[PDB]
């Protein structure tokens, strides 16, 4: 089987697919397609099929071969910008969210300080990047950034870990039926920062980290 | 259809139904009241197969159908079967979980906090149970069945509150799934862990959904 983080990058809508199944396609690139069922041992043919018939068209654009710099100037605007722009949001939607429904069980109680707190690391760990790890990289050095590398990808993980919670205090980021406008509009929220988030790693430890070190 | 029926019916009339709403994650104890249909809607759940399923085990009728027996052996049942096993069977899982937090410390699946969560369990489980044998269940054995609103719904409060720590345990556990990396001592704690379970549902069903309503209603 191929890597998580390459099926990934070359079948469209297949990034869906693997958030769906827990498959961690993000910071567990590293992991093959055949592995990821050894989690819950589960089928692989459906996985396999429904790949082959996701793959029917070309991706809509493959950034495994384009210009690290491009990558880099795509990952400010398409992901850290909207990370900025979300999760302030989100927050803020949370607060509402836990003090109106405050009575109510299935109210994600904890939400809004999990969220704060993947908001603050996420922060300095995009301005880490952008001022010291990214430059480096534009000016031909990747080669001597294993360190910086391997920091961001500690947080990298770390980051995961609060994407695990948040998915818990939602119930997988599933509304209840006492969900108002709100209440529902958040998690589609929530669900499209960790979709974008989960992109946004993978696109980092796949292609951007490996081929920085390897020279390109 | 069995879509339109109580959970609780089902498990009580069909055999191993009740395993089935445990692969299901359906409470059949504390939520036997709930039909089938809303339950399986509840969790996006394709409830035509569950009912083929439900056919399939309702081929062979129950080994002992518990709805019409008479309620002092409902009792003495629950007294042997369940109350003195989980007594017996608790301390063991929270000495055994206290192994393997402090052996797998070191592991990143180890189940951090059961300990806790068991010994909540057990503390709450047997003030639950001699308050039932102590008083609720004398009282039906006396035929005064039929006044004890306040007494029961009591103890199905505490089986509610006994069903959120079952909940708790299920999540620090990975629905008690070992990871890949687990030992003998770990592995056959979790079978010991979804023997209480198993145990326990059944045993508040038959509580909630047998002994209980037919108490109330004078039987
Ligand atoms: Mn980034
Ligand atoms: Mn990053
Ligand atoms: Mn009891
Ligand atoms: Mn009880
Ligand atoms: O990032
Ligand atoms: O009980």
């Amino acid at each position: 089987d191929q890597p998580l983080g390459e099926l990934a990058l070359s079948i469209p809508r297949a990034s869906a697919l693997f958030r769906k199944y827990d498959m961690d396609y993000a910071a567990g690139g590293k992991q093959t397609l055949a592995r990821a069922a050894a989690r819950k041992e589960l089928d692989v043919e459906v996985i396999e099929a429904e790949l082959a018939k996701l793959a029917e068209q070309p991706i809509e654009k493959d950034w495994r071969s384009a210009p690290l710099a491009e990558i880099i100037d795509h990952i400010i605007v398409r992901y850290h910008d909207r990370h900025r722009e979300q999760l302030p949001e989100l927050i803020l939607q949370a607060t509402k969210v836990e003090r109106v429904h405050a009575d109510k069980p299935s109210v994600p109680k904890g939400l809004t300080k999990y969220l704060t707190m993947l908001h603050e690391e996420l922060s300095s760990h995009m301005m880490k990047e952008e001022q010291i790890l990214f430059p480096m990289i534009k000016q031909g050095m990747g080669s001597q950034a294993m360190g910086p590398i391997s920091v961001m990808e500690s947080e990298h993980d770390e980051a995961g870990e609060l994407l695990e919670v948040i998915k818990h205090t939602t119930n997988n980021v599933t509304p209840p039926p006492e969900a108002c406008t709100t209440w529902k509009a958040m998690y589609n929220g929530i669900n499209e920062l960790i979709d974008d988030l989960m992109d946004h790693i993978s696109l980092e430890n796949n292609v951007l980290f490996p081929r920085a070190l390897a020279g390109e």
